[PDB]
């Protein structure tokens, strides 16, 4: 599982003290690229947002579903980054086809979870706006935590996808020791959904 999950080109960005296999690439995007992404996410039609209890999100590329995803064309402003991460060969030899945008106001997070079998077992996430701390849990207290800085790419593969839980604490500040105040964070999670329906086909139920 671990040998299969290594990405030779990302070896210099391996987070060696974290569970196998996590990559963290600082400055994966420029400040101008980050600003344009934030502008496009915020200028999206109001109906693109789903309000949850603890955050709000957008699905781009379709709604993943165990009976098959009805696809939607990704816009070029997201396809550019889907291509960049798919060129790192992260999704088993086929390109990513889905982007989940999360917005976290200061104080918001996400309960510990695994991303599960609707996706090829790789998470790639580009962070925008503000830092956060990602907590990892054995399937309590976190086993490891990682600071995610704006404009970074995080990649979780192998057991870091299939065994470990990840979460973000509903916190306003992160003490590193020194102390970072959270702003609004927007994350772009780029994954490959293997079960996609042909164009025009609907399944009921
Ligand atoms: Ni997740």
């Amino acid at each position: 599982e671990e040998q299969d999950a290594r990405v030779p080109a990302l070896e210099p960005f391996r987070v060696e003290q974290a569970p196998p296999v996590i990559y963290y690439v600082p400055d994966f995007i420029s400040k101008e690229e980050e600003e344009y992404l934030l502008r496009q996410v915020f200028n999206a039609p109001k109906p693109k947002w789903t309000q949850l209890s603890g955050r709000k999100l957008q699905n781009w590329g379709g709604l993943p579903h165990p009976r098959g995803m009805v696809p939607e064309r990704l816009p070029p402003w997201l396809q550019r980054y889907v291509d960049k991460v798919s060129n790192l060969s992260l999704f088993g030899g086929l390109p990513a086809n889905h982007v989940l945008v999360n917005q976290y106001l200061p104080g918001e997070g996400i309960m510990p979870h695994e991303d599960g079998p609707l996706y090829y077992p790789t998470v790639s996430t580009i962070s925008l706006g503000s830092h956060t701390v990602l907590d990892f849990y054995e399937p309590p207290r976190p086993t490891t935590s990682l600071l995610l800085e704006p404009r970074s790419l995080l990649v979780l593969r192998g057991p870091a996808y299939t065994r470990l839980l990840h979460g973000i604490a509903a916190a306003r500040v992160d003490a590193l020791d020194a102390c970072l105040v959270r702003g609004t964070r927007v994350s772009l999670t780029i994954r490959r959904v293997p079960r996609v329906l042909r164009a025009g086909l609907l399944l009921g139920k």
